[PDB]
C-alpha cells in the first residue's frame, strides 16, 4: 500500500527533519502520509508543506505516550487541529518531565559504569525537551559502548536495567480525548509491542474505546504478518478502523509504504477523508 500514518522527524525521535522525511516518502510515489511525532506537533506545518509541493495528500498527527497501569501504551492522533488548546496543553504537559528524566537516566547509566550518556544522546536531539530513550541508543550505538539498538534496549533504558527511569505519562482518558476534541481520532499504535496476552488487549481496546478511541494500527512496521492477522481479527471484534504506518525513524534503522491490510479491516484513512489536507488549494 502506498499510504504511511505512522512516521518521526528531528521534531521528536526521527533522523530527518520534516522535510527530508517527505521527500523521502515521496520517492515511493504515496497517495497519502501523517506525520506523528512524539507528544509533540511541532514538524506539522513544515510536513505539510513539504508534501502538497510534491502533491501528496497529507494529514496532521500525533504519536501520543500514555501510562496505562504498569504498561507504557503509545496512541496516534491523526487528522488532528494542532491549534486547537486543550490537546497543545495536554501534549506540553507530557513534555514537562522529559529533561529531568533524560538527566536521570544519564546518571544511571554513569552508575552503571558508563559516564556521558545524557550529554552524548543530547549530540543526537534538536530540541532538548523532546529528549528520548531513541537517543541515548543512537549515542550507544555511535560512540561503540553497544553494538546495535537491538542490543542497546536488551541490556539497558528497559525496566530493571541501568538507564531506565520509570515516568508517568499521560492517562489512556486524556490522550484519546485531546485528540478527539481537536477533531482527529485516536488509534493504539503499534499493539504487538505490548506485553499482554489476548485478554489485556482486549481490555486495553474496551477502555480506549470507553474514552472514544476509534483505530487501531494493523499494518505497522512493528508487526509481524501474524500480529497483523491477530490485530485485525481484535478490531473487527470491536468495530475499530485500521491503521498502516511504518514507524520509520532513520536510515538504517520504509516510509511511505505499507503492507497492503487484510480484507476484513475498514481503512482508517476512508474516514479522515474531510481531515486531508489536499495539495490543490481550491479542494481544501
Ligand atoms: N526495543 C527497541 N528498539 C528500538 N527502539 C526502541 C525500543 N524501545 C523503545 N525504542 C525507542 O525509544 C522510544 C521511547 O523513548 P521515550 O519516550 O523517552 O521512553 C520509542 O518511541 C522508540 O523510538
Ligand atoms: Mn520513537
Ligand atoms: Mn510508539
Ligand atoms: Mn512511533
Amino acid at each position: 500500500a502506498n499510504i504511511d500514518l505512522h512516521f518521526h522527524s528531528r521534531t521528536s525521535d526521527g533522523a530527518l527533519t520534516p522535510t527530508e522525511v517527505i521527500d523521502r516518502a515521496a520517492a515511493r510515489a504515496p497517495a497519502l502520509l501523517a506525520l506523528t511525532d512524539h507528544d509533540c506537533t511541532g514538524g506539522l506545518a513544515e510536513a505539510a508543506a513539504a508534501a502538497a509541493r510534491r502533491g501528496i495528500p497529507f494529514l496532521n498527527g500525533v504519536e501520543v505516550s500514555v501510562s496505562w497501569g504498569r504498561h507504557t501504551v503509545h496512541i496516534v492522533g491523526l487528522g488532528i487541529d494542532p491549534a486547537e488548546p486543550a490537546l497543545a496543553a495536554g501534549l506540553k504537559s507530557i513534555r514537562e518531565g522529559r529533561l529531568e528524566r533524560a538527566r536521570q537516566m544519564g546518571a544511571s547509566l554513569e552508575a552503571a559504569g558508563i559516564a556521558g550518556c545524557f550529554d552524548g544522546a543530547m549530540r543526537w536531539c534538536d530540541n532538548p525537551e523532546m529528549i528520548s530513550r531513541t537517543h541515548f541508543a543512537r549515542h550507544l550505538v555511535d560512540s561503540g559502548a553497544v553494538k546495535d539498538m537491538r542490543t542497546v534496549f536488551r541490556k539497558y533504558l528497559t525496566p530493571g536495567k541501568p538507564g531506565y527511569v520509570s515516568h508517568q505519562w499521560a492517562s489512556l482518558e486524556d490522550a484519546v480525548g485531546w485528540i478527539v476534541g481537536a477533531g482527529g481520532m485516536a488509534v493504539i499504535a503499534h499493539p504487538g509491542r505490548y506485553d499482554m496476552g489476548r485478554t489485556l488487549i482486549e481490555r486495553l481496546i474496551l477502555d480506549f474505546q470507553a474514552a472514544g478511541g476509534q483505530g487501531i494500527e494493523v499494518a505497522s512496521g512493528s508487526h509481524s504478518l501474524d500480529d497483523m492477522h491477530k490485530f485485525a481479527l481484535h478490531a473487527d471484534r470491536h468495530g475499530l478502523y485500521a491503521s498502516s504506518g511504518s514507524d520509520f525513524h532513520a536510515p538504517g534503522e520504509d516510509v511511505g509504504h505499507t503492507e497492503d491490510l487484510p480484507p476484513i479491516c475498514r481503512p482508517i484513512w476512508r474516514e479522515l477523508e474531510a481531515r486531508i489536507l489536499r495539495p490543490a488549494d481550491a479542494e481544501n
